[PDB]
This record gives structure tokens, C-alpha cells and sequence, in this order.
């Protein structure tokens, strides 16, 4: 990622992301901001156009007025687990949402980057007409819908996978080149999406 490119994004990013009106880790805030700003800045366009907005939380995902309706929700697959929405950090595809400071692997979620992955689930709902359901897209998964792991979920949902998949490819050159080596169609299919 080039730095003129970087700051190019990040002045396309200051017309989506939406910041939050309590306190928060300004710093960090603007660190995922970064992270997203290495995302092809066609798609971040795109975004603009359709008037998506990346809201940026600073706190529980429940405690927003749009989102108290998952106050107490199990979602799926976490029953057993006494967590519950309250504790889910972001959610992406017809809108976005983000906790800061939970961007990393493990922040209460399963991801690689929080905000490129949720991310991922926009592009590929608002900007690609869900292309992880694609034909073309089913059949890489297939064959690659295992190898980044978490089997029983990436593995599973087509959707997820290609999500992951982009955070990969976007989130810095050590994930990119993980990608291309486990991943070869998956990375190739990327590369030529936003070409
Ligand atoms: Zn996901």
C-alpha cells in the first residue's frame, strides 16, 4: 500500500465512517480508519455511492438505539455459551457497525480484523449483488472454503469465507501473501475483482 493511495482512501473513508458521540480511543479510531484505507479504493466509492455508512461504536453493539433489538439474542451456533449479541463486537452486509478497539483476532470475535472483515460483508452485499452466492464463487469455495481455518464456520458459509478472504487480502502484505499461498483462486478471483 502506497502512502498517497492510503491517504486518497482515508479522504473517501472521512465521507463513510461515522463516528460515535461518546468516548473513545481517538487514536485507535483512527487506526482502523488506516486499516480500512488499504481497501481498493473503488469499492470504498462504491460504498459512498450507495450511502453506506461505517459507524464506529464506543461501546456495547446492544447499547445503539438501531441495534438494541439484538439486546439478549443468542446468535447462532453460541447457544451454551452465556454470550449472547451484547457481546458480538461488529456486524456488516446491509449496514456496519463497529466496537473500537476490538479490531484484532480474538476481541470477541473469530476474524483476522474485525473491520475488514464486517466490511467485506457490505462490499460483497451492497457492491457486488452478493457475489460469495455466485456460481463462480461456490466453486473456489469448495475447494478453498477450509484452508484459513475455522472450518465448521468459513468452511460452512460462502459468505464468511469470502468475507475472511478479503481481510486477508486487505489487511497488510504478511495476510495478503498467507492468501495467495493457502487460497490461490481465492486470491486470484480478488485480484481480478477489483482490477
Ligand atoms: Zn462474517
Amino acid at each position: 500500500m502506497d502512502s498517497t493511495t492510503i491517504q486518497q482512501n482515508k479522504d473517501t473513508l472521512s465521507q463513510i465512517v461515522v463516528f460515535p458521540t461518546g468516548n473513545y480511543d481517538k487514536n485507535e479510531a483512527n487506526a482502523m480508519v488506516n486499516r480500512l484505507a488499504n481497501i481498493d479504493g473503488k469499492y470504498l466509492n462504491a460504498l459512498k455511492q450507495n450511502n453506506l455508512k461505517i459507524k464506529l461504536l464506543s461501546g456495547k453493539l446492544t447499547d445503539e438505539k438501531e441495534y438494541a433489538y439484538l439486546k439478549g439474542v443468542v446468535p447462532k451456533g453460541w447457544e451454551g455459551t452465556g454470550k449472547t449479541w451484547d457481546d458480538v463486537p461488529g456486524l456488516g452486509g446491509s449496514t456496519v457497525a463497529l466496537r473500537i478497539g476490538f479490531s484484532n483476532k480474538g476481541k470477541g470475535h473469530d476474524a483476522i480484523n474485525l473491520e475488514l472483515h464486517e466490511t467485506a460483508h457490505a462490499i460483497d452485499h451492497i457492491v457486488l449483488n452478493d457475489i460469495s452466492k455466485s456460481a463462480q464463487f461456490k466453486q473456489i469455495f469448495a475447494k478453498e472454503g477450509r484452508s484459513l481455518g475455522n472450518v465448521n464456520y468459513l468452511g460452512v458459509y460462502p459468505e464468511e469465507f469470502f468475507a475472511e478472504s478479503f481481510a486477508y487480502y486487505y489487511l497488510n502484505q504478511d495476510t495478503n501473501s498467507k492468501l495467495k499461498s493457502a487460497c490461490p483462486q481465492t486470491y486470484s478471483f480478488l485480484q481480478n475483482l477489483a482490477k
